[PDB]
């Protein structure tokens, strides 16, 4: 029994709302610090307290932004989009308001480097919906907030993209940016490419979801910012773009016939963020020839329902819990807390395609593994050299 | 749920279902007369020169551990006894100049690959499959392996094929190629990219060839090199630990429904995707948070999902081109019927005896099966070695 | 042949000849007024914004060790105190916003390079050249160094300039850029290719830039990071031994006639090609088969062949574009008069006191001078660290 | 001086080096008469390998000169005399009855010097290979094929077996495809930049880029090209890397005609200039480096090293050292036969006497110009 693309879209909307609205509405009401849980594996909240809310806000907005970039209309979904966008804009104003209880932390610890970069990515996926409407004083505060990060740093790995993307955003805004951060993060990430659509997360190859969590989406987004200033070439952007496209094939292929996907590597608590590269490629209308938009929609539909339709991944008040499919704090990394979990929005990027795009209107289609395992047509795969 | 005893009888049944047509036909000298030469295009020229050694080498590499067990009086023991005798008969025929089943070693580059799988069979069961051969046949295999040195293939995992063969000749006390051993070992080490993965040649390739070739053969080669001082104990341990780490990903990619993703080239090798998991389990080197029982139960579900029904077999019981079903469109141009017998390579845990904890411990869910129903989920993390 | 004492007086004369015009004009506020701005193209636009910091930073980085010596009233002691007082005066001028010799830190990427050489002077003579500065002047240099963070240059040895500058700021207890230190340290370590050589950026460059920048500044940077646990003692030892190794080649390339090859880019930097040799010598870390006296004597010959005559000097005592002579055809487009004061960087041994054995041991032929006469030639061999 | 006088100096010095090896081999008295000097004084082990070292290393350097057509000049008479003695010694060297039968089967070392012998055959095929009788030809093919049971270091040694197999490929006999494929790919991977390879996994600042890597990579690739074991771009790449490398070697000749002693195997002496001599012979010098200044720089080197007797023993054999008797700088693997690398800087004698390399007016080399205030071409590392 299949669903239609229009039914699938409605499901995604319900599920994305279920994930993100607690974060967005509390931020808008100024009650995010007050109400969000701070669940950690250890149970300690010290330290986590200073960073988890920027984690929730940046990671949530990074995933809902394409949806909120769509032009307004009077349809039912269009009303939901308008409402969430208004609450987001209200929370974004609070988040840098010194009188707001939800003033977010940018000045302390290395962690905000990460989450500022996901916030920046939201601004890049929806400039006209989420950045341009901000009043000038709010805009200037975000500029200074991003510039204040430069006295700290994180690991020698995918973290280079966080500070690289942030500076590339500042460059795109015509404000003062750090050329060193832009240059070394680009070249380093290029040196870390190991083949067949995969980078190493730092000097050693890591078989995990971090290529989807950080590397492809942000390498591409950063290079796009750098092209007009000639800080990167079209060749470099096409290169990173095609490596993301290739990576998305493996990620669509690892969705099983039952709609599950393997749990592997660190930060498994990010759940369907493991599909951000497939979600980004779908949003950009760049799926490879043999991988239909419908089959990606349907594959990610099954995964979305498998992980967010029931309440196994949510607490009594609708917040995400530590775990994978269930309350499983034993798989949370020591650096993870409740706000970290909002990477979960990053598979919902194709809601930034309009409701009349083929991704949402083509008929249901089995995905690769589902075809493979019932004897259907199974396209030949092969590693690439670019 | 089935018991571990029942699981073993299923693996026996399905490993027999796969391997017996190759083994019995070679035993009877009718493998050339009887084995299909299915290709995606349908052409059989060229393929016909190489496909029968593919079937034999790949089949034997996978059944060799089972056939290595000590004999006993059980019903399974009789099956082992019967199969081993037919293998020994086929191996004599395979290098007999007057047998219609004489195998090709001199034409094409492809024999380099499948001689290495046969060598791997000899290495997994030396007392059972090599030593009982008569000396004339042993000498013929020695010369057959040495005659491979005029050709070569791709600059990738293929280097392990010739390194492993040469490490076998070394281990046998006959003349071997030191250059093949020195460069193959060093290049494979240079291709390690991290977290249990090698690049299949200069460029990383997200596929099953780390399982098909690289881990098992690098470990097995270093095992031959070590007593002869062509590798150090630390080099062996390093390759061993890298294979063990790799088997973690492979156990984790078995889904709750017993399936696993179809990705990368040579997907027609089916469950050979699990040779590194199977090699680690046979070696009883599974990390402490991955129970022997969950590996048994995971691979049982995969084995039944791929081999219990007949979707992957033709009317005569031979493997067909595909993944789960008749899917010729996913077969590489280099693949034929004989190539498909990689399918044996997930059955190495039959090389543990019936009373090993792998086969007696109670049923256990595997990693994703637990993860997806809210059960306990061990935290994973990339390693640095 | 000369004695050590006559060699020291020669080096003092020649270092003074090179450096005094820069230092004395800076002290007098007349550096911008009097220093030529000679370029291959003949253009001064752009170059005039940067060429004076180049002059100052490069001159100071090379005279710093000598000025670090304790004071005494010998004829040389008088010269050291005269020059030090004029450096201290010029350094105040260089950041005084009303001084005519105010230096540029904010325009172009080039200040990143020459601020680093000025930092290196401060690192080589902290009690002589940094501590005596007034607090306003100190804070100005701190702010100047931090204002560089909006620019960058080439993806090569330049990473050490910003890495070393930030390591100085860290050592001064002020706000420093951690990202700059982390990636510069790791990238430069990644560019080590072997036998005492780094690649200048991603592709190996057979030129003098290992001496111009990489060894001396890697070591000095790790020295600053060590007490703050931003580098290990193992990392510093590695860099130190790599520089020691590198100096062996540089001492071996001085010919029996006291010349050395002209090769690679920025050949106009003249004896700065021997900075790693000079640095290892000053640190009293020459390998056992290379005596201090043979380094003194080889570098004395080079120093006299390059600086005693006036072939490399214009009518006013400034350095000219060239190698040994007026040779603007070999000057890079990025080079001007100020750039040439890299020539000080081989006089680091003057930072060893006048009774150090480098300056008192009997004359000794250097490696190639012995080799080409039939004398003892120590066996060389590439190293694995 | 004139290039014609220089050329006569090179002929005389090349003969001074090589004629002891060649003449004794043609007489069958090489084993009897050649010393086996070592730093330790031991001769065991060395005695099994050092003679092929002298023959292979000598012939690799004299081969271009002996490829020249015969003519009635005085120099022509010397070439035909030397060539005929080489052909005689070559027959002897694989004659199972000859006292100068060379070892190919014992130790790893013959892998090296068979490659140098192969390089002599590649450098002068019509003069030193074709005239050999068929049975002697057969014996060499077998001797080269018998090397496949042994190997040496994981470094420049790969080129020895690669070049040898490419020779067998070129002769249409049975060859090792694996040796050709891996040696080609490994050496490409060891290229670090600016005309230098690492000698194995770790970069080594020494003369082995000139000793082995450039000339043998290029020669091997030329054999592979027509058989589709290498492409034209691959050959062009290795050629341009050799050409770039010769610039540094030409620049390290000092104004006094010396050059720095550095790195291992320094006892090979002017073989440090094989890549320069090879590019000169190939007439591929970069446009700012005149053939004449190369001729003249190497004449100063060749005289500083070979005109006097500081590098020879009482019987005209090379002795261990650099410039003088300096056995303290010889590696433990080096013996008397090893020293005949010294021929490898003489390749441009393979240009005829009327080539511009030998008739262009005297010119100062790069450092001689630079140090007297002459013109100095701007150098810059390359990216290919």
């Amino acid at each position: 029994i299949q669903t239609t693309g229009t039914q699938d879209r409605a499901i995604w909307v319900k599920l994305l709302w279920k994930i993100s609205y607690p974060v967005i509405h509390n931020l808008a009401e100024g009650t995010l610090h007050q109400n969000m849980p701070i669940e950690t594996r250890s149970g300690e909240t010290a330290g986590y307290k200073d960073m988890t809310h920027l984690e929730a806000v940046g990671r949530t907005l990074a995933g809902v932004a394409p949806w909120l970039a769509l032009p307004d209309d009077d349809t039912e979904e269009g009303k939901l989009r308008k409402q969430m966008r208004e609450e987001v804009l209200k929370g974004l104003k609070n988040a840098v308001d010194p009188a707001s209880p939800d003033l977010l932390n940018f000045t302390k610890h290395a962690q905000p480097i990460v989450d500022a970069a996901y916030l920046v990515h939201a601004f890049l996926r929806a400039p006209k919906a989420l950045w341009e409407p901000l009043d000038e004083v709010t805009k200037e505060r975000y500029i200074k907030s991003f510039q204040s990060l430069r006295d700290r740093t994180g690991a020698y790995n995918n973290w280079l993209l966080f500070t690289g993307l942030t500076e590339s955003f500042l460059l795109g805004k015509g404000v003062q940016y750090d050329q060193f951060r832009i240059r070394v993060s680009k070249n380093k990430v290029k040196e870390w490419y190991v083949g067949d659509g995969w980078y190493s997360d730092g000097p050693s190859f890591s078989m995990d979801n971090y290529n989807a969590y950080v590397m492809h989406s942000m390498m591409v987004a950063m290079l796009e910012n750098l092209l007009p200033k000639r800080w990167a070439s079209q060749k470099e952007l096409d290169e990173a773009m095609n490596r993301m496209i290739r990576h998305s094939e493996f990620c669509e292929r690892m969705i099983a016939p039952d709609g599950t996907y393997p749990a592997f590597g660190r930060s498994v608590t990010y759940r369907t963020a493991a599909f951000q590269s497939l979600a980004d490629v779908a949003l950009r209308k760049k799926l490879p020839s043999h991988v239909s938009p419908a089959q990606v929609r349907c594959a990610l539909t099954a995964v979305h329902r498998n992980m967010y339709e029931g309440n196994q991944n949510f607490d009594k008040d609708g917040w995400l819990v530590l775990g994978f499919n269930g309350h499983q704090p034993e798989c949370a990394d020591g650096y993870t807390s409740t706000g970290s979990l909002y990477m979960a929005t990053l598979s919902f990027l194709p809601l930034g395609l309009p409701a009349d795009d083929p991704f949402w209107t083509d008929a249901y289609a089995d995905w690769t593994s589902k075809k493979a395992w019932k004897g259907g047509h199974l396209h030949k795969d092969y590693k690439v050299e670019y």
